[PDB]
């Protein structure tokens, strides 16, 4: 039960990217497409104002034919892990879809990191994070 959305988009392709991936356009959107390997991650850096629980909405594709578990960490500016959760991204057709979670905890104004990683991210693509 989050607070009101802010109407802000943070593009995946200008987030902090690690591992093996490609930036590609698909159906007019630019996304980060992850490949094989154990060291892949995407980390958005967001700055929040008024204090609330935040909904986090990921625009993504999962072209693998199976649900894909991904570890989410919500991290504060000093490296404190405020939330750790497995998100399961359902398989999608070759079209961008949305997956929502929350910060779980009430967060005050500050700079935060939304980190997604998994042992396997092959076949996941991310367009953006909306808050
Ligand atoms: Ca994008
Ligand atoms: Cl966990
Ligand atoms: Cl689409």
């Amino acid at each position: 039960s989050s607070g009101p959305q802010q109407g802000l988009r943070y593009e995946a392709e200008t987030a902090t990217l690690k591992g093996k991936f490609r930036k590609k356009e698909h159906r007019k959107q630019t996304g980060v497409f992850f490949d094989k390997g154990k060291g892949n991650s995407i980390e958005w850096n967001i700055s929040t104002g008024l204090a609330q629980v935040y909904a986090l909405r990921f625009k993504y594709m999962n072209t693998t034919g199976k649900p894909m578990p991904v570890l989410m960490k919500f991290i504060d500016s000093k490296g404190v892990v405020l939330k750790e959760d497995i998100l399961t991204f359902p398989e999608t057709p070759d079209k961008w879809k949305m997956m929502s979670t929350t910060t779980g905890t009430f967060i005050n104004a500050g700079h935060y990191k939304v980190l997604l990683s998994a042992e396997n991210m092959d076949g996941l693509a991310f367009d953006a994070l909306d808050i």
